[PDB]
């Protein structure tokens, strides 16, 4: 049972940016405590899995939008905005995209993979626009997800192998052409550490924007840990923001490295407070902050963990109180 009378989390940040959460379509019923926590605390929603490539086009031409639409319907019913996650990734993407259809033992050509990418992107964006029109809550999409490797080079996924380095620019071109009203993001993890990957993201976006690629923002996943350095996060935000793009914190959670003790929860509260003070200070750049999961019991991180503001019993944790 949730605490109904404590402050609605997103309301605390009304003068800064929307506060969202990634959800599962099976946790949206009015009688479900997870759905109650969702509607109470967040004014933005993201599909944790239902809008990924495999979740939308499992086999070629066979589009499965029911779960995604259930989430969109819920966002509309609760006056929430949404982020679309994600049009291209190297995980949760079906193998058929990369296979020659006449000989599945061989790879698709650059032109065929690009055509499939264009058809996927266009169908996905046209689906939400035609079904929901002006009521479409989605304000932007993670057009590409995790395209850098941890050394800062382009990740050598099948997209890169088959097409080459311009597959990123093409994804953005296709998305922009399908729906120019959507803000287009490049999303990634570890770019908040002010290391080689942060520099590579800055370099890549600088390059693509100078070439006219329609990138509107950079999504910083923010899968931080109890040991993360706030100074590095501030420096990363400032560096990426210098490109003149929006910054969104897209998948925030805190890895406790196995320590879920009361002492650790207090340390987590101090760190989350510092993190949100930083986000508020950078409000001129940050346009959304989204948590990757509603409560600890439904977090994607393996156990034991305590990554979010609501615990495994759906109760507000010390970090929630520290922030509000
Ligand atoms: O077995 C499969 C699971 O492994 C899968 O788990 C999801 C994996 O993707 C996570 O979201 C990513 C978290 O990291 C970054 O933020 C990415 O951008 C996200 O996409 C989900 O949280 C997990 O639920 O689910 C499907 C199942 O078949």
């Amino acid at each position: 049972t949730i605490q109904n009378d404590i402050p609605d989390l997103y309301s605390v940040f009304k003068d800064y940016f929307p506060i969202g959460v990634a959800v599962d379509p099976s946790r949206l019923n009015d009688a479900d405590p997870h759905a109650q926590l969702t509607a109470k605390h967040f004014n933005m929603l993201v599909a944790e899995n239902a809008m990924k490539p495999e979740s939308l086009q499992p086999t070629e031409g066979n589009f499965t939008f029911d779960n995604a639409d259930k989430i969109v319907d819920y966002a509309i019913a609760h006056n929430m905005k949404m982020r679309g996650h994600t049009l291209l990734w190297h995980n949760q993407v079906p193998d058929w995209f990369f296979q020659d259809p006449s000989d599945p033992s061989k790879p698709a050509s650059r032109d065929l993979l690009l055509q499939r990418l264009r058809t996927h992107i266009t169908t996905v964006l046209d689906h939400f626009k035609t079904k929901y029109g002006s009521q479409n809550p989605i304000i932007g999409w993670d057009v590409v997800n995790e395209v850098l490797d941890d050394n800062g080079n382009l990740r050598n996924s099948k997209w890169l192998q088959i097409i080459g380095p311009d597959y990123i620019e093409k994804a953005f071109e296709y998305a922009h052409e399908a729906d120019p009203s959507m803000k287009l993001f490049i999303n990634d993890y570890n770019i908040e550490n002010n290391g080689v990957k942060t520099q590579a993201m800055y370099d890549l976006v600088k390059k693509l924007k100078n070439e006219g690629v329609p990138i509107n923002g950079i999504g910083m996943q923010m899968h931080i840990s109890i040991n993360s350095n706030i100074d590095n996060i501030k420096a990363s935000i400032e560096k990426l923001a210098s490109l003149g793009v929006e910054i969104q914190v897209t998948a925030l959670d805190m890895n406790m490295n196995g320590d879920v003790s009361n002492d650790a929860l207090l340390k987590q509260a101090r760190l989350y407070k510092q993190l949100f003070d930083l986000f508020k200070a950078e409000k001129q750049y940050i346009t959304a902050v989204v948590f990757w999961g509603v409560s600890d019991d439904v977090s994607w991180l393996s156990k034991p963990n305590a990554p979010l503001l609501f615990d495994s019993k759906l109760q507000a944790k010390p970090a929630y109180w520290a922030i509000v």
